[PDB]
């Protein structure tokens, strides 16, 4: 009855993004996606703490879906019988039935097919939402991702000029609530159900034990730093389904930032730090101007350095001494310096 | 000496709003309001927990006042002698004397009359502010509401086009700080004064025990869901006098959102989730496109589902299968499905 | 090799700001600043609680630096041998090398000279960032300030009209994490290193013990209230390097607010309360219209009244009864008043 071409999309694990066109002259299609729920224990920090997670497609965050305005998105949500709980999906991009949640509740061993029209442009959260207290628990257990609905003409600067990215990354930030024992050590559990009561108690106090990108402290540092090159315009999509965040690229800026994430609004320019409201996705474009390591953080630095929420970019290219230079390397304070006369002493 | 017509306004309890014109061709008037402080015990959650509250006009939030730009607002604040504490009022809409607080301190048995000129358009918080530590305590005990100052031409989209709402609701969100005993159960008290010391200790840790709309968990669910119809443009005013919130309409959007709440600024379009800075009111317009239940939450889902901060809309009308449809109802996973080959396993 | 004039700037302690031009017809210069790290015990509240602080130039916040777009900023960072730890500096205004942090690590007894080009307009945080867990600890110990990069034509309203301030103040807000003993009293320490382990435990819970302006509760009240006069347009720069804030001027407004702090974006008008994302600076202009005391707060009123985050302005001039007036002073409730008939009773 909807007589449009169908196109199957193969998702990829974050922070990477499946192939897509930015601008397109194709007309609306039915874009077909499959999301498979996977409940499993996962490692969430550098000390090896484990966690009873619930995911779409085995990752935290779930994968980024990319479509264009006016496409229809036909999602097969699958809940294999190796899982123990019912699940569903709420697309913040969609209109009606609790985002789809009221049409996608499935028991282990079931699947369901939801179609929603992509009438709203931007980046948007999707997440599980079974009902009642299960809603926050499934979300903070990992069941959230994002979808991007691009304008058919691609992005623009809000002032009539096209913007094109050379690279895209999806940073899903996750607040986790991990019980501790009387000795103060994180507790391990053999199933999500066994974890629940203790976890709910931590959730109620609204203070995460971990705040991570791509599912664990250190996930996007080390060998898994994000690559870029001087001159590239990089789109960084950031989502947080449950709790606020304040992204910042250390040594960079947000050249164009949609912090509320919706491309019908002009981006802000030249930001230092932006703000992702819990329950949303936002996006920032930055053209790299200097090589080296950059850290990408939430700028509650306690969260960034001590709870897990730091990623790295490794950027190749040539240093620009006009923008920044070390005029004099560290040296002993001159003996004839006069700092004892300064106003603050 | 101010020679303008006087118009008495009868307030109504939230989430409803007293009758008013959106656009008007009337000139400035003196709009007369009465607010009566009421200290009383109130029920704040579904388990029947009680709370020593302080209110304007017996409700949390206090009622929404609606005027137009250039009106004068003449408020009689009354503190009956059945109350035990002094009170005052701070209008964030007003200019001077600590919002009016420095001109309205009244003891039990007194009343005072304040007039302020509505020179600033938008939605704004009002709240009690007696002085010092009493300021946060009176506010988080319930003494806060909002006022809307409409442009005389009504709302517009920031791009020269009038916007008109068919319905308006006021959602006041309240962070509450309820002591617990050694057994972990919420404590009851016989007066606000007896509650204070234990309550201040909870306040100091900055984590509410409850986050509620219209004064209690479940207030706007059940029989008291908010009504609307497909096609109606609904204005949802949201205030929070002490603490941030991130509103979201599950299954909907914010078509036009003034998240900082001030109508001299163009609204943002097509938001998923917005942000109410503690100490402010904001507003969102949404035209309903689908019937059914919608949940309206703060999108810290722990707060929403576990601390009280969920409302419902019940929307009548006809479902639009073009926007969203269940293509296939829940069914067993096909035996010949191949999910073991998916990239994430 | 950079052949520009050099101009040495003498910094002053906050909340005051060194002398500068708003609009200028001078061309780019090399603007020379010196920042000296000082580790010392400081008093942070009205009860005399002490704290092992780390500062730039002896103050919390560090001083406001002011330059113009296209200037080069050449900073000599000095770490005297009376200090115990290494330090560095990250300018959110700068491009490359972790904001400068990767080029400025200095041991006690060393200094370094960094030059960065002021290519981005706005107010921006600067802060120490040595590496790893030392990053949040140095910041929340006090090592953060701000820099303002003005357009050469000065500020404008985003709609082609120049804005000029008569006065400028810099409000640096600081979240502090002070351990308590088993009796609940704040603990004192003899060095930052001795404080660290207990302090990190408080930091991990993400709830400050104190939230202060200009380094201590009460710093900008009393004798040190901020002065202004009716009619003056005052720029209030607000920074927070680690944690969100929601500024509000009680009895006033933000006439023009850059809450993300970047002057390539038009300001919002007529705000009640704005939002400083942790890790940023923002700015608000307000033209005073009434004399008297104003309080300037973060509008988590618990933070404002109970954790230290209130400043005052003392404004001289003549009261305007058109904007606000006490129509009737406090009086007994009339005997023939009818309040028992009101809808809420
Ligand atoms: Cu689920
Ligand atoms: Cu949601
Ligand atoms: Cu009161
Ligand atoms: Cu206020
Ligand atoms: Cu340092
Ligand atoms: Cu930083």
């Amino acid at each position: 009855d909807l007589k449009l071409p169908r196109q199957r999309v193969d998702l990829v694990a974050p922070p990477f993004v499946h192939v897509h066109e930015q601008a397109t002259k194709q007309g609306p299609k039915i874009m077909e996606f499959k999301l498979v729920v996977q409940e499993k224990k996962m490692v969430i920090d550098e000390k090896g703490t484990t966690f009873q997670a619930m995911t779409f497609n085995g990752s935290m965050p779930g994968p980024l879906m990319v479509v264009h305005e006016g496409d229809y998105v036909e999602v097969t949500l699958v809940n294999p019988a190796t899982n123990t709980m019912p699940h569903n999906i709420d697309f913040h991009s969609a209109t009606g039935a609790l985002g789809g949640g009221a049409l996608t509740l499935i028991n282990p061993g079931e699947q369901v097919v939801l179609r929603w029209k992509a009438t709203r442009t931007g980046v948007f959260v999707y997440h599980c939402a079974p009902g009642g207290p299960m809603i926050p628990w499934h979300v903070v257990s990992g069941m959230n991702g994002a979808v991007m609905v691009l304008p058919r003409d691609g992005l623009n600067d809000g002032h009539g000029h096209s913007l094109r990215y050379d690279r895209i990354y999806y940073i899903g930030e996750q607040d986790l609530y991990v019980p501790r024992d009387e000795k103060g050590n994180f507790k391990s559990y053999d199933s999500p159900g066994e974890a629940y009561s203790d976890t709910e108690e931590v959730m109620r106090k609204l203070t995460p034990t971990h705040v991570v990108f791509n599912g664990k402290a250190g996930a996007l540092t080390g060998k898994n730093a994000l690559n870029a090159n001087v001159g590239e315009n990089v789109l960084i999509v950031h989502s947080q389904a449950n709790r606020d965040s304040r992204p910042h690229l250390i040594g960079g800026h947000g050249d164009y930032v949609w912090e509320t994430g919706k491309f019908s609004n002009a981006p802000e320019t030249g930001l230092e730090t932006w703000f992702i409201r819990g329950g949303s996705a936002g996006a920032a474009l930055y053209k790299f101007l200097q090589p080296g390591i950059y850290a990408y953080v939430t700028h509650n630095l306690i969260e960034a350095a001590n709870l897990g929420a730091t990623a790295h970019f490794k950027v190749e290219g040539k240093w620009n001494d006009d923008l920044m230079t070390q005029v004099k390397a560290p040296a002993d304070i001159p003996t004839g310096s006069t700092n004892e006369n300064l106003y603050f002493q």
